[PDB]
């Protein structure tokens, strides 16, 4: 779809609670909707466009699903984001 396989091998139980917290399939495109963007969030061009990413999954998981702890990641990969800059 969108070049190829984003890394997506559940990388930190931060995201992985939080979907299965729910009901997440690994079939459908949402697992791996918030699994990649963690890494694309460190792998980012800069720090505004970083966080930039995570602010549109949020929304997107919350409506699907109304999951709790999904700012835990976001406040572990901005710092792990700023701490390199």
């Amino acid at each position: 779809g969108h070049s190829k396989m984003s890394d997506v091998k559940c990388t930190s139980v931060v995201l992985l609670s939080v979907l299965q917290q729910l009901r997440v399939e690994s079939s459908s495109k949402l697992w791996a909707q918030c699994v990649q963007l963690h890494n694309d969030i460190l792998l980012a061009k800069d720090t505004t466009e970083a966080f930039e990413k995570m602010v549109s999954l949020l929304s997107v998981l919350l409506s699907m699903q109304g999951a709790v702890d999904i700012n835990r990641l976001c406040e572990e990969m901005l710092d792990n984001r700023a701490t390199l800059q």
